[PDB]
């Protein structure tokens, strides 16, 4: 079928103002319940679901992406690779249920946004305007990564989302955040100590820890460090290409030239496939908690 074209639509008479609301009941929420994956929060998990609800995205016909929001159909909910993202969803429901006005794409984007920002990440400039569609645009399981593959077939999936090298292994770098949980993905452990605070940690480890491949309880291969971190195969193929490698080793020793980065491959990510007409608002950058004083 001939790719559509998905163009931002602004909810009615909604600004910065209306936005920094959402923004701030999500930051709110995730102050409150704490207590949620043994004390990490609802951030993590929060930055997983922006990110598989826009990794869905295919450059080639412009099926998939955030902008319809689709991930409310069974369908995708229901997607093994998003075994697990149902906890972020539910976070998401009273937040929905205050602010019923924002559609379900700028919701979950803002999520992953708010989030980020919220545990002490780069600020990432927001802009809305997705729409929800149809059950019948939701997207077929299996577009997003497996983790028990190389260098060569990361790089490859991701020119499917338009990503380059650098784009690449900045986004991997969300893995400072949360943990694999065997019961989701097949894979168990945290890749840093501290998974709610979004840092360079994860390119840190890649490098300076001793990694053993070893096989969790679920039979699935994983390289382990006896500080009691781990890394997928995928994270891994990163040291072993010699061109991410130089990538890892840069942020690795530079945090701002990270948040910088992964600011703008996180931006583009969340937005691959929507088209912002030339009045639209600009991107908007919303202030913290902190920053409020709240
Ligand atoms: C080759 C690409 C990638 C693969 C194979 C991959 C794989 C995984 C796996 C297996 C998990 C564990 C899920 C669980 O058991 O709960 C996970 C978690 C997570 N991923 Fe990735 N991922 C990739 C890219 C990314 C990117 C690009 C982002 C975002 C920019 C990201 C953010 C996250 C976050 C924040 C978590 C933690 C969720 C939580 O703690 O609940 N991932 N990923
Ligand atoms: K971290």
């Amino acid at each position: 079928t001939t790719p559509l074209v998905h163009v931002a639509s602004v909810e009615k008479g909604r600004s910065y103002e209306d936005f920094q609301k959402v923004y701030n009941a999500i930051a709110l929420k995730l102050r409150e319940d704490d207590e949620y994956d043994n004390y990490i929060g609802y951030g993590p998990v929060l930055v997983r679901l922006a990110w598989h609800t826009s990794g869905t995205w295919d450059k080639h016909d412009n099926t998939g992406g955030s902008y319809g929001g689709t991930y409310r159909f069974k369908k995708e909910f229901n997607d093994p690779s998003n075994a697990g993202l149902q906890n972020g969803f539910k976070f998401l429901e009273p937040i929905h249920k205050e602010f019923p006005w924002i559609s379900s794409g700028d919701l979950f984007s803002l999520g992953g946004v708010t989030a980020v920002q919220e545990m002490q990440g780069p600020k990432i400039p927001w802009r809305c305007g997705r729409v929800d569609t149809p059950e019948d645009t939701t997207p077929d399981n299996g577009r997003l990564p497996d983790a028990d593959k190389d260098a060569d077939y990361v790089r490859t999936f991701f020119q499917r989302l338009n990503m380059n090298d650098r784009e690449v292994v900045a986004l991997m770098g969300a893995h400072t955040l949360g943990k694999t949980h065997l019961k989701n993905s097949g894979y168990e452990g945290p890749w840093t100590a501290n998974p709610n605070v979004f840092d360079n940690s994860f390119y840190l480890n890649l490098l300076n820890e001793d990694w053993k491949l070893e096989k969790n309880d679920a039979n699935n291969e994983q390289w382990d460090s006896k500080s009691g971190y781990m890394m997928l195969p995928t994270d891994y193929s990163l040291i072993q290409d010699p061109k991410y490698l130089s990538i890892v080793k840069e942020y690795a020793n530079d945090q701002d030239k990270f948040f910088k980065d992964f600011s703008k491959a996180f931006e583009k990510l969340l937005e691959n496939g929507i088209t912002f007409p030339k009045d639209a608002p600009s991107p908007f950058i919303f202030k913290t908690l902190e920053e409020q004083g709240l």
